[PDB]
């Protein structure tokens, strides 16, 4: 029993081999860079761009919590002024950080519950780790958080739905704005009723503080590992974030590209395996799922031990069916072990990864998320398939980039577990996107040996036939119309697979 089939890893493509010499970094109406270009390097501190800070407090850019706007009925009173005087507190008890945070979200007194915060610092630290986090840790958090102005000088645009728009920032810059959610400084981010952010995920901490789950504690050993980290020693390198839409799709049923190649392993994981391949992210549509709240699967795992990807949440509007959000840079700051309600933090990391030319670790990242199914069998509809294809598709897709500076994407079970997912439907479903983005698949199934098998079969068989995309597509359809469209019983009579083998050996 091989832990691994199809093509041997080493025949496939990863990053910046395959990676086209990047162009000159530059802001343009697309591309928003908060950094000194032409003094940008290696192993330096970046340089904020501008000089000094500049404020829009409007509809199209994230709001900051030292804005001259942040402003509070008191009579407007300066809400960054009261952050600061509030923050500025000797901590020796975890009632003094809930007291601190409160003061400038009075209105929440009564709605955010701090037991989960409480019961780590003192049930579940030991005496000298509860004593280096409110004496060297929490202040060292304050004063990156206070330094905001000096550090995020230039408005950061909200990457809204439609915008095919990209961020460039310093990890300095995400770790004072992951510093500022923390203590829940930004503002209009709050409300249950809001509606100028209705459609953004949350972004302030509050939620990682509530409640008596026995994952909380690690929630926060991860976390504050990654601030530990960050403010003992600042990060040097860039991180960037893209918006993309796709405004023509592939008419599936037509597609005469034929199937790429597929590595499928019931071993490894995304982030140890995947390195210099586009790694896909399990993403709810309001990316990072439940990272500051309760969820602790694929995306939220991947959230926490890579922090960067947190402050996506500050700017990025819910996912529409045609976008994805790509992330380049961010580094792993921890190693963990379990999954869900066995995960727990293991260690620091060293991230070994190199850097590319605008100073980015060369880990690429892609949210995209699956649709929910209510019922197993809405699925295998023709609409909710195309959906799913166009997903990942956006997902997949580097417009203007040749298909040889194409690495394979690193992927998995995706939207399968709550979200209903056939695994077998939705491996096709991916293998079939990278193949019209010209992209070979590494498909990681953790521990599922048979479900390795059946992918990896199916995939044989399909390519030593020759089935095209749209022969493959037009299968699917078949399966729909004679065992979904007509069928009253939640499952249908014959799976998937067997139904194709048995439609293309028939033919
Ligand atoms: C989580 C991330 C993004 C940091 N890495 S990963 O490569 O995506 C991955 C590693 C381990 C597992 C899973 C995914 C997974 O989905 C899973 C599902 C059901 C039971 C166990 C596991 C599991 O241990």
């Amino acid at each position: 029993d091989k832990k691994w089939l199809g093509t041997p890893i080493e025949e496939m493509r990863r990053m910046p081999r395959c990676g086209i010499r990047l162009p000159l970094l530059r802001p343009s109406a697309n591309h928003t860079v908060t950094i000194r270009v032409d003094l940008l390097r290696a192993g330096e501190v970046p340089k904020p761009f501008p000089t000094h800070y500049k404020d829009l407090w409007d509809n199209k850019h994230v709001k900051m919590p030292c804005s001259e706007q942040n402003l509070y009925p008191v009579t407007a009173g300066s809400r960054w002024e009261l952050i600061q005087t509030a923050l500025l507190n000797k901590f020796t008890r975890p009632q003094n950080l809930k007291d601190a945070i409160l003061k400038y979200n009075v209105a929440y007194s009564k709605k955010w519950d701090f037991t989960a915060l409480i019961d780590f610092w003192d049930k579940v630290l030991e005496e000298a780790e509860a004593q280096h986090l409110y004496q060297s840790i929490l202040p060292d958090m304050v004063k990156i958080a206070l330094c905001l102005p000096n550090i995020c000088t230039q408005p950061i645009p909200l990457l809204a739905a439609a915008m095919n728009h990209s961020i460039t920032m310093s990890q300095e810059q995400i770790a004072s704005l992951l510093a500022n959610a923390f203590f829940c400084t930004f503002p209009r981010r709050n409300a249950k009723m809001k509606s100028e952010y209705s459609s953004y995920p949350d972004i302030n901490f509050n939620r990682l503080f509530e409640g008596r789950s026995s994952r909380k504690p690690e929630k926060l050993k991860t976390l504050f590992c990654y601030f530990r980290r960050v403010t003992a020693a600042a990060p040097t390198g860039l991180v960037t974030f893209t918006r993309q839409s796709l405004e023509d799709f592939p008419e599936w049923e037509r597609c005469e590209k034929p199937l790429t190649r597929l590595h499928v392993t019931y071993e490894g994981t995304i982030e140890e395996n995947g390195q210099g391949m586009l790694q896909v992210d399990f993403a709810n549509r309001f990316v990072g799922g439940g990272v500051t709240s309760a969820g602790l699967v694929q995306e939220e795992i991947r959230f926490l031990i890579n922090p960067e990807l947190i402050i996506s949440r500050l700017f990025t509007e819910v996912l529409d069916h045609n976008e994805c959000l790509i992330i380049t840079g961010t580094e792993q700051y921890s190693e963990y072990t379990g999954y869900a309600e066995t995960y727990r933090w293991s260690r620091s990391h060293e991230d070994g990864s190199e850097r590319d030319d605008w100073q980015r670790r060369c880990t690429e990242i892609v949210a995209i998320d699956a649709l929910h199914f209510r019922r197993y069998l809405d699925q295998f509809v023709p609409e909710k398939m195309r959906r799913e294809l166009n997903k990942a598709y956006c997902g997949f897709l580097r417009p203007g980039v040749s298909s040889e500076n194409l690495s394979a994407v690193a992927t998995g079970n995706w939207g399968c577990g709550a979200f209903g997912g056939d695994a077998r439907l939705k491996a096709l479903i991916q293998i079939l996107a990278a193949a019209a983005a010209e992209r070979d698949v590494v498909y990681f199934t953790f521990g599922d040996s048979e479900l390795m098998r059946d992918i990896y079969s199916m995939h044989i068989f399909l390519t030593e036939r020759k089935l095209t995309v749209g022969d493959v597509y037009k299968l699917l359809l078949r399966y729909y119309n004679e065992e979904c469209r007509n069928c009253s019983t939640p499952g249908p009579d014959i799976k998937l697979y067997p139904f194709i083998y048995h439609a293309v050996e028939s033919c």
